[PDB]
């Protein structure tokens, strides 16, 4: 398993607009296109993001293009990030694709709003960091996906995407 695969896994795949668990319009492989409202606005970022005409339409070239900018700017952001950069270089292989995926999904910003949880990763607390973590309004909002997160981040090892 790698971060690709993973992701996969937790976002799912969709060619056309579709409105995220939050209300959001997204595309691909969790790909956000915008916070708004409007399915047009939406259109129009999603034209620009691709460079075509798309009319709330990819092809799975396009949708995995994407993912391959997502997880890279992802990766590329916590290297930058002053909180985020000294957690990561001191995980191991496993959990540092957990952080990845929470930065993928959440943003730096938010994943460094985890002040307390990330201090508990740096010291190798994986039982006290798991249950920081899940009071969050994140695990509250979508409890399965955050769960797998929480598990691989708890024990290092790829369990909770092993029945998927």
């Amino acid at each position: 398993m790698n971060i690709f695969e993973m992701l996969r896994i937790d976002e799912g795949l969709r060619l056309k607009i579709y409105k995220d668990t939050e209300g959001y319009y997204t595309i691909g492989i969790g790909h956000l296109l915008t916070k708004s409202p409007s399915l047009n606005a939406a259109k129009s970022e999603l034209d620009k993001a691709i460079g075509r005409n798309c009319n709330g339409v990819i092809t799975k070239d396009e949708a995995e293009k994407l993912f391959n900018q997502d997880v890279d700017a992802a990766v590329r952001g916590i290297l930058r990030n002053a909180k985020l950069k000294p957690v990561y270089d001191s995980l191991d292989a496993v959990r540092r694709c957990a952080l990845i995926n929470m930065v993928f999904a959440m943003g730096e910003t938010g994943v460094a709003g985890f002040t307390n949880s990330l201090r508990m990763l740096q010291q190798k607390r994986w039982d006290e960091a798991a249950v920081n973590l899940a009071k969050s309004r994140w695990y509250n909002q979508t409890p399965n996906r955050a769960k797998r997160v929480i598990t691989t981040f708890r024990t290092g090892t790829w369990d909770a995407y092993k029945n998927l």
